[PDB]
């Protein structure tokens, strides 16, 4: 995390109770992560695993993470499957655990999914087509949320920190910062409506999701927020060409065989206009930028290997030249 909240966190007293508030015994606390938030693993009385995400104040208030979890609820109500969020003893979403420093540690719990991550033998057009369904549906679904509370509206794409690539990226680097603004500029022209425009995860990917007996359980909303959902897809699109669990021969060729087996699915439960296929370069350009900016956060600029020197050398020339993330021509899905 962010070292003044590593700082306070007494990780001992905080799990003693956590224990108390969500019905578990220490001894079954398994850690997980703490790159980002603290996440455990724990099962109850009856055997049941719970997933215990930690965060502090310094980073997200309650009341904004009470807008994931009402999210994810009203997914849930309406027939997606989700990690759903388990109340405390007390009734209660978020529960704080003051620091005595003016801030609070931030405990939350989900319902372990059941499976687990996608392997080689997953990796193919039927895993591909279950995405594109579940987004679609997800899609549908969100038009018809209304936020319940303002404090706990969620951001529209622009206002996310990581995109602020100024305060990440050398101040020199004015040719990237100057591509970046412009892109901006861009797709702050595309217009707005119920049905292009809505509440998204906008953070899937293959290390956010099980595959189980065939369906998609989606967790880690903790970016979700306003987006076309043209940059949902283009995101996950994003993802599944960084990291495939498979190499592929050629990246066009994967590109417009993930897009076709997503799409037919997608169709299966939301309509999309197809003049948006024609925006994914531009999203994947910007998810590109986002991820300039965490490279920097994640290296140690004073102690970087040849690979991550090249890393960001590589990043910031195709940037620079506008190199398309993906050669696929998006006009031949329509
Ligand atoms: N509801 C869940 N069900 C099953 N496994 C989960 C669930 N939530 C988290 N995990 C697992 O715990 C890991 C870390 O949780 P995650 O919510 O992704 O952490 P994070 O702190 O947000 N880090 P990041 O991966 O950078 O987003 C995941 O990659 C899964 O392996
Ligand atoms: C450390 C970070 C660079 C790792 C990266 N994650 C992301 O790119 C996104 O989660 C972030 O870009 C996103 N949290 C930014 C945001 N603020 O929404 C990567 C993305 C990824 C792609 C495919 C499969 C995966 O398992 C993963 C994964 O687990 O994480
Ligand atoms: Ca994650
Ligand atoms: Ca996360």
């Amino acid at each position: 995390m962010h070292k003044e909240v590593k700082a306070r966190y007494d990780e001992q007293m905080v799990l003693k109770k956590a224990a108390l508030l969500y019905h578990f015994q220490p001894e079954q606390v398994t850690f997980l992560a703490d790159a980002e938030n603290y996440v455990y693993e724990y099962t109850d009385e009856k055997g049941s695993s719970y997933i215990l995400k930690i965060t502090h104040t310094i980073r997200r208030s309650s009341t904004y993470i009470l807008g994931e979890m009402d999210w994810i609820r009203y997914l849930s109500q309406h027939g997606i499957s989700v990690a759903k969020p388990v109340l405390s003893a007390r009734g209660k979403d978020v529960e704080a655990i003051p620091d005595q420093a003016g801030g609070a540690f931030l405990l939350r719990v989900y319902e372990k999914a059941p499976g687990r991550k996608v392997t080689e033998a997953d990796w193919n057009g039927q895993l591909f087509q279950a995405l594109g369904a579940y987004t679609g549906r997800m899609h549908q679904t969100t038009k018809q949320y209304q936020v319940k509370d303002p404090r706990y509206k969620r951001q529209e794409w622009y206002e996310e920190e990581q995109l602020k690539l100024e305060t990440y990226i050398p101040s020199d680097q004015t040719v990237v910062l100057q591509r970046k603004d412009e892109l901006m500029q861009k797709l702050h022209q595309l217009r707005i409506s119920k049905d292009v425009y809505g509440l998204v995860h906008a953070d899937l990917h293959h290390g956010n999701f099980h595959y189980h007996q065939g369906e998609i359980i989606a967790f880690d909303f903790d970016d979700c927020g306003y987006h076309w959902f043209i940059n949902d897809i283009s995101i996950l699109l994003y993802n599944v060409l960084w990291y495939p669990v498979i190499p592929y021969e050629d990246k066009a060729e994967f590109t417009g065989e993930f897009m076709s087996h997503f799409l037919k699915g997608y169709r299966q439960e939301n309509e999309l206009d197809d003049a948006w296929l024609a925006t994914i370069p531009d999203f994947l350009m910007l998810r590109h930028m986002l991820i300039y900016g965490l490279l920097h956060q994640a290296f140690d600029l004073r102690t970087l290997s040849a690979d991550e020197s090249a890393m960001l050398a590589r990043f910031r020339k195709e940037i620079e030249d506008k190199t398309p993330i993906t050669p696929f021509d998006f006009h031949q899905l329509t």
